[PDB]
């Protein structure tokens, strides 16, 4: 599913991401834009053989099981395919774990490089939230 901007903002808010670990909703929407272009089916192979899945490009080395990332963990206790669903619940639940891991949203390289310190409130402008 390719979410609309406000559509994703609303789903993220409903699932409790607005100000989760202190990060405003616009940060999460911005991260999703640059990680996946709001596409739940996005996948990207990493150099180490792991793969990133879903709207927030969650990695199989630590967070989900894809059956082809030797020595990996599955800290969110889910198949990586669950992160590609039109229902963002699994992605949100797992993202909450990631952002709590100590480095905040810096875990998302695209967020650090394209969102951090910018006017992220712009990402939810106009939305009926
Ligand atoms: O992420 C932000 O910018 C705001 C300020 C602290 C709580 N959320
Ligand atoms: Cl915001
Ligand atoms: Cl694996
Ligand atoms: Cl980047």
């Amino acid at each position: 599913k390719v979410f609309g901007r406000c559509e994703l903002a609303a789903a993220m808010k409903r699932h409790g991401l607005d100000n989760y670990r202190g990060y405003s909703l616009g940060n999460w929407v911005c991260a999703a834009k640059f990680e996946s272009n709001f596409n739940t089916q996005a996948t990207n192979r990493n150099t180490d053989g792991s793969t990133d899945y879903g709207i927030l490009q969650i990695n199989s080395r630590w967070w989900c099981n894809d059956g082809r990332t030797p020595g990996s963990r599955n800290l969110c206790n889910i198949p990586c395919s669950a992160l590609l669903s039109s229902d963002i619940t699994a992605s949100v639940n797992c993202a909450k774990k990631i952002v709590s891991d100590g480095n905040g949203m810096n875990a998302w390289v695209a967020w650090r490089n394209r969102c951090k310190g910018t006017d992220v409130q712009a990402w939810i402008r106009g939305c009926r939230l």
